């Protein structure tokens, strides 16, 4: 039983053998991960340093099993332990993206590179999201141009002008610092693309 299985995680920490703690309390969370829960909120002292051990193991958890309300709640519970590491903001961020929180998740990626400009996590997220939204944009703006007009063909090259310096310009500035120093050819085949996009808009 799973209710036998948690005296033996709170006798470990007692015992200052915290090591078979965390092993006691992840065999817990395959058993019953609802009644796991309980435990931590009710019985853990959250001043301790096992309390950040068991709060990983629940995070981690949800995120398999695609319940991201709850991967959120937990990788929450050990952001405010921390609220400027960026391992921990990072954690967070991933949630709120699978959540469908797009602003929210935009905002704490945007923190992470305050706090450090080459991180290789946010810019990774970032050089995409720019890249991938800057491409439907542009997709938008030929296909109400594509009689014509060269008033409106001019509005149409200006569209692309302007997304380019605005989207693609930050898209390309986050995908640089990803190949600083470790090579990526899901990076590199990113930037010949925008730099291909380039030459055309001119
Ligand atoms: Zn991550
Ligand atoms: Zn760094």
């Amino acid at each position: 039983s799973v209710d036998e299985m948690l005296q033996k995680v709170s006798a470990a920490i007692e015992a200052g053998q915290n090591g078979q703690a965390v092993s006691y309390f992840r065999q817990t969370i395959a058993l019953n991960i609802d009644r796991t829960e309980m435990y931590y909120w009710t019985n853990v002292d959250k001043n301790s340093e096992i309390s950040s051990k068991l709060a990983t193991e629940l995070a981690l958890a949800y995120k398999k099993n695609r319940n991201y309300d709850k991967a959120y709640l937990f990788y929450k519970e050990l952001l405010q332990k921390a609220p400027n590491n960026v391992d921990c903001l990072e954690a967070c961020a991933e949630m709120q993206v699978c959540r469908g929180q797009e602003k929210d998740a935009l905002r704490m990626y945007e923190k992470i590179l305050q706090l450090e400009a080459d991180n290789l996590a946010a810019n990774i997220f970032l050089g995409n999201y720019y890249y991938l939204t800057a491409e439907q944009e542009k997709k938008k703006l030929e296909t109400d141009y594509k009689s014509p007009t060269k008033m409106q063909y001019a509005r149409y090259r200006d569209g692309l002008s302007k997304l380019f310096t605005t989207r693609y310009e930050k898209a390309r500035n986050s995908l640089q610092k990803v190949i600083l120093r470790f090579p990526s050819t899901e990076a590199q085949k990113t930037l010949d693309k925008i730099l291909r996009i380039e030459k055309e808009v001119n």
